[PDB]
């Protein structure tokens, strides 16, 4: 009787690290890329990882002052919004 | 009583769903990369085999000791999250 | 006149909606790319900054006279249509 | 009373306007690329812009005179059949 | 005989169907590629103009004489196989 | 009547080499690779000519004494298993 409730509490804990390895290792990645110039609309042309260059937004979030030229980005996959700038 | 054993039942079965999700999300086919740095809040930037470089997750049950610049890794392939370190 | 009124809420919520499907359409992310000539047709060929060439449309809203070979160019990323001449 | 019919007027003449750019945004781009030898059967080989070398169909309008090699095609996006024979 | 009738008519529906399910197989674009060697069971290595090499099918209908290294050939896209070798 | 089954009998005959080819054309390709190196647990990394580097199974009916690196592998096209050892 205290031995279910041991094994209930056991389980509980495994139970939550699984999810917690499932929602890690289901995140999403963010893409890196470096800025290439900024444009007079506040829209910012990034060099993508991948190759190609695009004209992306930025989070709202971003000190814009950090926003420069070879600065290191990393951009949300779907929108290449950038979500943060890197060291 | 009969409600622990319920209980015990239930946890088991969602432990038993989580295990068989853990497992085909750190399956192979996996993507060879190289850690290219660390940041601080425990994200990795990767560069993958595939040309591109990556923010991404971690497993929990890496060894975060062998977890540094250079070091050879496994990606899941549609997240890119880092689910083994290689020698 | 309640038929006027009612025309012109009619032809307001059209509106409406074109303007969004033209935002959407001509929203970031996009692609860059580099303007390689201009056909008799008005149609454009580019050099996406992906590697391959195109020939594109362009919006009615660009400015020919900066529309010319060399020139950088903002690419819808599904059509590649010519969306903004950029500096 | 003229002040909707007036409105009707411009609103019908935005809305066309901002259709045309809708249909200009969406309409598909054709893919650039050089003829690279002519087949017995008058099958193509093209090689893409996009890198690979097809073998594709031609418009029944293209007078086939001007297909030969080094020869710029423009070629529809799905089926890569030569659409335009290029400056 | 009003038997027979019937599964002529059946075959030649079958056969029709057939026949146009091979054209669309053998249909253009083809992807031109490059054998690079013949296994002892048949299949073959090409090197696709698309980078890779594949181990793939081959056609029936292919003269076996012309199917050696250095053949240029026209692979379906799909399943990469040999539809005709090429000069 | 005898025509008939004649032609029944050639029509099943064409109607299986259709099948036949059919088949032929559909059938998956695997995709060539080369051993790079095994893992302590069984599995290997693969260099995939497509480009990247994978940590991928391998066929139970493989013999592991001819898996070494600079092996050249055949592989299945989703998965990414070692299908085959080739020459």
């Amino acid at each position: 009787m205290k031995q279910l409730e041991d094994k209930v509490e056991e389980l509980l804990s495994k139970n939550y690290h699984l999810e917690n390895e499932v929602a890690r290792l289901r995140s999403a990645p963010l893409l890196v890329g470096v800025v290439s110039d900024i444009l007079e609309d506040g829209r910012v042309v990034v060099k993508s990882s991948t190759g190609p260059k695009f004209v992306v937004n930025t989070s709202q979030y971003i000190n814009e002052e950090e926003l420069k030229p070879g600065a290191r980005v990393a951009l949300n996959q779907q929108t290449l919004a950038i979500v943060n700038v890197l060291p």
